[PDB]
């Protein structure tokens, strides 16, 4: 018996559960209300914090709250990409028999956790939201991975999920579950799907084919090291160098301080998707001085187009490893929350000559939504 089957997102920054339940699939809110949740776990003296309440308490406790995991799953610790990676981790990561972990104080003593152990804390969390929403136990589940993962990588997924009580059924491709989302399986004819992903750390772009209801990854390209987060970073600077300018405190060496300006900085971007204009406040920001400033989606843009144009090689690649023309694309999913920025649409749109990508479906919730529909065949 596997009971009632759900579909998980575990990402890089954020996770997102979803359910299909009577015909029905539905994306679960946290207890905070929130859709999505961010991938970090923090260890107090008091607390295992888990999701937003880890977030919102990063820059009292930075060696001890633990973000990008995702980044580590999976791999070796002498691993380009690891050594690459842990340079930019505030936290500290060991070599734990060949594989990275992080150490951490949890009594006020060290302790070791794998990327294995902190993903099972992440996906607990999810099932016990599940748990709620259905007033059911869970015991199995759909989790998707980035279409280049390879067997260590999805078996540690699997692996987090045992941790967390989860017989993780399927390990299914990000790109796969969106498609799956906006019912591109089930296509009369063949179908070459372009998945566009931007997100908070990471830029992905794939090529799918489909027939007769089946899969095939036909080539993957991106940037695991573009994201929205890089784009905050712009809009951070842009307020230290305002600051500084008006207030004579340069802020670039305090850390709490920028971790202010990096949550602010990331809420007016949201508003710019929206919004032609913002204002960015922070009242008693350094020295009971208040941060105060404005910014507009022409700078925003402006600060970022490099960064935005930069997608768009990967794009190019893609269709060139598959030997096919921009014509020859039948659909271009979008998905990834920094897919609401107008400029990214606008840049991918005019990059394949007018064509509308399909973005019906909330881009933060299109791969947990895709990961339900294929948990539900098998509940
Ligand atoms: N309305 C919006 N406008 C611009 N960026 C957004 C918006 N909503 C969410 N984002 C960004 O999307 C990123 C998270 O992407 P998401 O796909 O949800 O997570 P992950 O990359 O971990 O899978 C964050 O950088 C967040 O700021
Ligand atoms: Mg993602």
């Amino acid at each position: 018996n596997y009971g009632t089957v759900i579909g998980i997102d575990l990402g890089t920054t954020y996770s997102c559960v979803a359910v299909m339940k009577n015909g029905k699939t539905e994306i679960l809110a946290n207890e905070q209300g929130n859709r999505i949740t961010p991938s970090y776990v923090a260890f107090t003296d008091d607390e295992r914090l888990i999701g937003d309440a880890a977030k919102n308490q990063v820059a009292a406790n930075p060696q001890n709250t633990i973000f990008d995991i995702k980044r580590l799953i999976g791999l070796k610790y002498n691993d380009r990409s690891v050594q690459k990676d842990i340079k930019h981790l505030p936290f500290n990561v060991v070599n734990k028999d060949g594989k990275p972990a992080v150490e951490v104080s949890v009594k006020g003593e060290k302790k070791v956790f794998t990327p294995e152990e902190i993903s099972g804390m992440i996906l607990g969390k999810m099932k016990q939201i599940a748990e709620d929403y259905l007033g059911t136990k869970v015991t199995h589940a759909v989790v998707t991975v980035p279409a280049y993962f390879n067997d260590a990588q999805r078996q540690a997924t699997k692996d987090a999920g045992t941790i967390a009580g989860l017989n993780v059924l399927r390990i299914v491709n990000e790109p796969t579950a969106a498609a799956i989302a906006y019912g591109l399986d089930k296509s009369d004819k063949e179908h070459q799907i372009i998945v566009y992903d931007l997100g908070g750390g990471t830029f992905d772009v794939s090529l799918l084919s489909i027939e007769n209801g089946v899969f095939e990854v036909q080539a993957t390209s991106g940037d695991t090291h573009l994201g929205g987060e890089d784009f905050d970073y712009k809009i951070v600077r842009q307020l230290i160098k305002a600051f500084k300018k008006k207030h004579g405190i340069d802020v670039s060496d305090n850390n709490k301080a920028l971790a202010k300006l990096k949550r602010e900085a990331e809420k007016a971007k949201r508003a710019l998707s929206s919004q032609m204009s913002t204002r960015i406040e922070i009242d008693s920001f350094v020295d009971g001085i208040d941060l105060s400033e404005t910014l507009t989606r022409a700078k925003f843009e402006e600060l970022n187009l490099d960064l935005f144009k930069k997608t768009l090689k990967p794009v190019e690649k893609v269709l060139q490893d598959s030997g096919l023309e921009k014509k020859d694309v039948d659909d271009i999913v979008l998905v990834g929350g920094s897919t609401r920025i107008p400029k990214v649409q606008q840049l991918l749109e005019s990059y394949f000559d007018g064509k509308k990508a399909s973005k019906g479906i909330n881009p933060d919730e299109a791969v947990a939504y895709g990961a339900a529909v294929q948990a539900g065949v098998l509940s």
